[PDB]
């Protein structure tokens, strides 16, 4: 991969792997979400960042995902080359936004797009902190100054408030626990695992007859390595679902989201 | 990737990803095992296979892994390029053997190696069968004629018989179930998931203080999508060795047995 000519975004090509595809021989949404974080990390590395921290290391400050919104028009097939461009932007003292555009390397057509909201927090106390002033200046030289949005439509799906699922859930997948392949290099559960756990409560008939078009996911609390998760789903409708991930025990909320699916 | 000059093996380079590494910032054994199957798949596609033949597809025959043996000397770090060469060989009517050599792309040094035993089975009845001569001839033109082994040693670990773990197991990880990311394109559990399930019953102190050097895994039965698995481990041993058993949580039906060797970091 490489930074673009202006140095304000990063591009990278990926060839879709055999173990990365689902039953329709096209890349899963978890493979797409993993490629999004891989190009995000390479963008950070190329411009001198680590959680993508700056001098926040001495203050014990990290970047954490609050929301992830993915929209896929065409899933790349096994053997296809997919090119992904990513960039960040400051959104005031609330946090930063990272966006992505996914294209077909051959035709040059947009096959997908994603946007994510990130907040600053203290890694130890887990307390959210508003983005200071001299931390803002450190990142600004790597972001476009004019707004550049993957989801430009004012008041779009990525900015829509998500409600809390009411019991009883229509569908459920209980006793979900992470294994070592679900942990990142810092032994925390990978953000991508939570996407798979949400999709576990979608009935197989929906997965077999439909294709996932949109996914919006709020990250309210992290699931520890020794935690057990319940995945809940209710149809709100194309097919739409409201989702909730919570601790199997006391029912403490870890995620809430929505998915939109289209008939194949 | 590409077939070598003689067309009897296939090479491919992989750059290690951020989400592919463990706590010590090096590629996990599950990442390595996934790259081994990816180059195996690309070798098959380059020579006109699915890895079944049109003769095998009309008979509903498939190749299935009976045993996987991996030995890693140095795990590639995040950002490193690793080159893998793979080739197959007929082992008579019992089945085929697929081998791998993993090298550092920069220094050219061997950082790992693997060998797997594959048998033929009817897709539907799950009944095994010895390889027919017309099927044997179809693959022979893609394999070296002289023996070419990743594990040539007189007394090598890849061909040792594995015993059955006796209850009570020293350690256990109960209620393991596969999710959709654990299924392959044919909705079967990926062979790599079984490796992760075996390693789940290794205590975290071992994982944190040691590095996995060797893993031998027998595949006895398949885990269905709706099945629940128990992972059992007992220390059999500076080096640390373990005997492993995967079985259905309910009736205790065996699905895997294996051994792992670990060395102090
Ligand atoms: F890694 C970067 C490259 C260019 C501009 C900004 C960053 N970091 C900010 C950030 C927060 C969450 N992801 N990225
Ligand atoms: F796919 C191949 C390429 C070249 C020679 C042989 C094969 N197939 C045999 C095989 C592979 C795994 N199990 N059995």
């Amino acid at each position: 991969g490489s930074l673009t000519e202006d140095g304000l975004s990063y591009k990278e090509k990926f060839v879709v792997r055999s173990y990365e595809v689902g039953s329709n021989k096209t890349a899963t949404v978890e493979t797409i979400a993993n490629l999004l974080q891989e190009v995000g990390c390479n963008h950070a590395q190329s411009v001198g960042f680590s959680a993508t921290t700056t001098t926040m290391r001495k203050l014990h400050l990290i970047w954490v995902t609050a929301r992830m919104h993915i929209e896929i028009y065409k899933y790349p097939a096994w053997g296809d080359v997919v090119e992904i461009e990513t960039w960040c932007q400051s959104e005031g003292r609330i946090g930063t936004r990272r966006d992505w555009i996914l294209k077909d390397s051959v035709t040059g057509e947009v096959t997908g797009r994603a946007t994510s909201k990130w907040v600053m927090m203290n890694q130890d106390t887990r307390r959210l902190q508003k983005v200071s002033d001299d931390v803002r200046d450190e990142y600004l030289v790597f972001c476009p100054q004019e707004p550049r949005l993957a989801f430009p439509e004012e008041n779009n799906r990525s900015l829509k408030k998500i409600p809390k699922l009411e019991d009883p859930a229509q569908y459920s997948m209980i006793g979900l626990k992470p294994r070592r392949a679900d942990l990142d290099m810092n032994q925390h559960v990978n953000n991508v695992t939570y996407i798979g756990w949400v999709l576990e409560s979608i009935p197989q008939e929906i997965v077999d007859t439909h294709e996932l078009q949109v996914i919006t996911l709020d990250y309210r609390r992290e699931c520890q390595q020794d935690d057990v998760v319940d995945s809940l789903t209710t149809t709100t409708s194309d097919s739409q679902f409201l989702h909730l991930l919570r601790l199997s025990g006391d029912g403490q909320e870890i995620n809430r989201g929505t998915t939109l699916w289209r008939k194949k």
